[PDB]
């Protein structure tokens, strides 16, 4: 009955959002209240991220031996790295052959947003000060961020928004030592065994509701969007980008499960189906952890002590989705400048794309900071990212079906070349 009211919600949530629109005229206030059912829905999936992140990467981490935990964050961290790369070189070729902004101009895609201010090297540096944060309290809720004010001075300040990056390596730091504590530590390793299966059980409790909340949710969007010809100007742009999505989601990461498990990928990936729709419907890669942990346990019967610790880190470090997406739109606003990008100009959009959301899954506007960074390498104006908020959203949807798709995948990935090590112990 999960999965089942999970489908019936989008598709009454389609059918009711496009009558809504179509046949009722709501103001932007009364779209709003509309979807506040989904808005529920996702402050009660963001509620479960802080002890979830912390309960899991502490008891899997302090699960496995010194040696092995190591070999598997080795393993998966290559698995990260490997996809992440794949992605971004998928974007590149699929946006140079289909040449989606070689047949369009600047001056008709119609401007839509505000580019976010950003320096690449503070934004950088931001990420490791983020790995390693000042206060443990403060990050569970709020974030770093540096400024340069004025002959240039730099500012940083905390502002909201659970920092995931410091909480997941403190959690991994703390579970490595809890482990070789050995009966000193044993006391935390009961307590945050406890705490991640109560959280798992609240999550149970939500999945109630997530049919409900998912309704409204698809339902709201469809009704928020008040211009659809928009899209159609970024039609080849949209097309190339989930031409991509589509293909690493079905080609190339099932194929890599495949090669490394000998088994059906697609019956894997259909154990997962309700965590991809969860992140289809809210656009939360950490938001939707809680269900991707159920799918890859309870339905595919991925090893616990492998997905406490994959899925965790997956989550905020693994956005094949968004660096595909990144890849595919720097090059796609090079081609309507008129800007003929070389090997040199086309490598260092690869590098600098894989870096992309490393600590904003769920953050909003992530792919449009990340896509200023992309887009200043080259040299091309930060203020271009406007041609794209646009459809931003839309796509935002498909990058975290993918991204939570490479996690998921790992997970079994990494179970298969680890089965010596869990056997072993
Ligand atoms: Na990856
Ligand atoms: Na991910």
């Amino acid at each position: 009955w999960v999965l089942l009211s999970t489908v019936a919600a989008v598709v009454l949530g389609i059918t009711t959002g496009v009558l809504v629109r179509e046949h009722s005229n709501l103001s932007t206030l009364e779209k709003f209240y509309f979807a506040f059912p989904g808005e529920i829905l996702m402050r009660m999936l963001k509620l479960i991220i802080l002890p979830l992140i912390i309960s899991s990467m502490i008891t899997g981490v302090a699960a496995l031996d010194s040696n092995v935990s190591g070999k598997i964050g080795l393993r998966a961290v290559v698995y990260y790295f490997a996809t992440t790369l794949i992605a971004v070189i998928l974007g590149i070729v699929l946006v140079v052959s289909i040449k989606p902004g070689v047949t369009q101009k600047v001056g008709e895609i119609a401007r839509t947003g505000s580019t976010p201010e950003v320096s690449t090297v503070d934004a950088m540096l931001d990420l490791i000060r983020n790995m390693f944060p000042e206060n443990l309290v403060q990050a569970a809720f709020q974030q770093y961020k540096t400024k340069r004010e004025e002959e240039y001075k730099i500012v940083g300040m905390y502002s909201d928004g659970i920092n995931v990056l410091g909480l997941i390596v403190f959690a991994l730091v703390f579970g490595l030592v809890i482990g070789k504590m050995g009966e000193k530590g044993q006391i935390l390793v009961d307590f945050f065994n406890a705490l991640s299966d109560a959280t798992m059980k609240i999550v149970q409790i939500i999945m109630w509701y997530m049919p409900l909340g998912i309704l409204f949710l698809i339902a709201g969007c469809i009704i928020e969007v008040e211009d659809w010809e928009i899209f159609r100007k970024l039609g080849l742009y949209m097309a190339t980008v989930l031409t991509g999505l589509a293909i690493h989601s079905i080609v190339i990461l099932p194929l890599i499960y495949f090669i490394v498990v000998r088994k059906n990928p697609f019956r894997f990936a259909m154990g997962m189906a309700q965590a991809l729709l969860t992140a289809l419907m809210i656009s939360s890669s950490s938001a939707t952890l809680p269900v991707t942990f159920r799918c890859a346990e309870e339905n595919n019967q991925v090893d616990k002590r492998i997905t406490r610790f994959v899925l965790p880190v997956g989550a905020t470090i693994n956005m094949d989705g968004t660096a595909l997406y990144e890849a595919v739109a720097a090059v796609f606003i090079a081609q309507l400048n008129d800007l003929d990008l070389g090997i040199g100009q086309i490598i260092t959009i690869s590098i600098t794309a894989t870096s992309a959301s490393i600590g904003a899954a769920g953050v909003p506007q992530a792919g449009l900071v990340t896509m200023v960074i992309v887009l200043s390498a080259v040299g091309l104006p930060a203020e271009d990212v406007t041609l794209i908020i646009a459809v931003d959203c839309l796509l935002d949807r498909f990058r975290t079906m993918v991204n939570v798709l490479g996690d998921a995948f790992g997970t079994g990935i990494v179970e298969k070349l680890s089965k010596k090590e869990l056997e072993q112990m």
